């Protein structure tokens, strides 16, 4: 499908960033102990992947809420100046810079 090669490509791209690193996989309980007693819907890029494989992103608006909540979770539970804010802007321009050169569109 179009859309599968589309999404994968950019996913695959964002993963690589070297902004992306606090967002592969899970928060862990060990890295932010009551983590998930505060941020109701987690969400991290390996979920997405295996989002993906699963043939869960039909559509557009899906994909970005799904990436959207990465960034959001972090900007919650994080002050602006940590390095996991920084990288959640710094990523987020990337990513939306990549939708737009694919066109991809609702
Ligand atoms: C899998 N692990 C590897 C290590 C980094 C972790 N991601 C992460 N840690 C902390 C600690 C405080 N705030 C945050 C945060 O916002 N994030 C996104 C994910």
């Amino acid at each position: 499908d179009q859309l599968y090669s589309t999404l994968k490509s950019i996913l695959q791209q964002v993963k690589s960033h070297q902004s992306a690193w606090p967002f592969m996989e899970p928060v862990k309980r060990t890295e932010a102990p009551g983590y998930y007693e505060v941020i109701r819907f987690p969400m991290d890029l390996k979920t997405m992947s295996e989002r993906l494989k699963n043939r869960y992103y039909v559509s557009k608006k899906l994909f970005m809420a799904d990436l959207q909540r990465v960034f959001t979770n972090c900007k919650e539970y994080n002050p602006p100046e940590s390095e996991y804010y920084k990288c959640a802007n710094i990523l987020e321009k990337f990513f939306f810079s990549k939708i737009k050169e694919a066109g991809l569109i609702d």
